[PDB]
């Protein structure tokens, strides 16, 4: 099992990824309780990041299987497919 | 062996968390000298994020130890257990 | 394989270091396309943090190979061993 942690804003709100059994989840803290977030996507091996504009944050998460690293992208609207490549 | 490192201010502060031997331990600088911090507990896989209300750092480390991650946190007066828990 | 990801400013720009086959690369996006960039050390882990001074960035990665740490510091002109030792 393995994790990554972001947060932001003064609240704050906080997002943890784990990866187990090449699954990535995510949970959620915006001030109140822990909640499971809408985040489901395959990985062994997760990193993360995020920034604000303005009121709206942005997050990327690398999920790793194999060799093989896929960017998803939260901007609002759900979470899609980013650009990203490697090597 | 497996890191997680956070940064704040304008010196910067730096935390680097270490998983070694199922013990997490933590360096610092804090403008100086790299230096032994006062956190450790018990996990093999280690993620942390924080934030500043000024005023007072804020941080928090995920420990994962096997199939559990535990949430530590630090405001300002000692590393205290958070309320995070996992799906 | 395994990622760490940092991101900064409002583009944004984001880095994302890769430890595979024990040596660790970095990918990069400043707002375009995504390019493979001038940090290449060994490692079979790593983490990063990164912070501005105004639209400077600083970056530090901690790149780990056996039991043992070193900090790579990106301050506006290339990547300098960094003084973090570990335990
Ligand atoms: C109290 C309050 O205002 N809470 C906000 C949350 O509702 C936002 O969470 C997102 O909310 C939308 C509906 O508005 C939807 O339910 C999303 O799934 C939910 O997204 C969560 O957070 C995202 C950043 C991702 O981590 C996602 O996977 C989560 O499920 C949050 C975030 O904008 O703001 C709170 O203030
Ligand atoms: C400032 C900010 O957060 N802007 C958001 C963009 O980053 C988001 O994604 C980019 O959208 C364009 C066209 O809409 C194109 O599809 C880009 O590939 C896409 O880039 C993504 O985000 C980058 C930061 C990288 O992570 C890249 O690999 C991704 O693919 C848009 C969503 O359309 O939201 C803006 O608000
Ligand atoms: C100039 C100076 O004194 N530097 C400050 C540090 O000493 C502070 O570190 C904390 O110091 C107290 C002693 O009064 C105690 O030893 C704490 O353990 C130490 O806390 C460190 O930093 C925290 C953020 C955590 O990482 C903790 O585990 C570390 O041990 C710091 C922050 O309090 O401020 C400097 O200015
Ligand atoms: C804005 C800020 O920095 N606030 C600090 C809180 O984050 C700290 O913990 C939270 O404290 C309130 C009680 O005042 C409440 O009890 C929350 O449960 C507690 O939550 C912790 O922190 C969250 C951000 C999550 O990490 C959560 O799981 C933790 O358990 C308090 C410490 O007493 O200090 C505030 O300054
Ligand atoms: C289009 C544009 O102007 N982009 C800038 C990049 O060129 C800068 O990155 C770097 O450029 C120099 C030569 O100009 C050299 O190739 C550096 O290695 C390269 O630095 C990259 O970004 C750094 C932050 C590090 O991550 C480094 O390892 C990368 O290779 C960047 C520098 O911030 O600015 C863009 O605006
Ligand atoms: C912020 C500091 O920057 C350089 O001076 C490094 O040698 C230190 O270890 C620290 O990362």
């Amino acid at each position: 099992m393995q994790t990554a942690a972001i947060s932001w804003g003064t609240t704050p709100s906080i997002r943890v990824y784990t990866a187990n059994g090449n699954k990535i989840t995510e949970r959620c803290y915006d001030g109140s309780n822990w909640y499971t977030g809408a985040f489901n996507q395959a990985g062994d091996n997760v990193s993360a990041t995020c920034w604000l504009s303005g009121s709206a944050v942005h997050i990327r998460v690398y999920a790793t299987s194999g060799g093989s690293t896929t960017e998803w992208c939260w901007d609002g609207d759900g979470w899609t497919r980013g650009a990203y490549t490697g090597l």
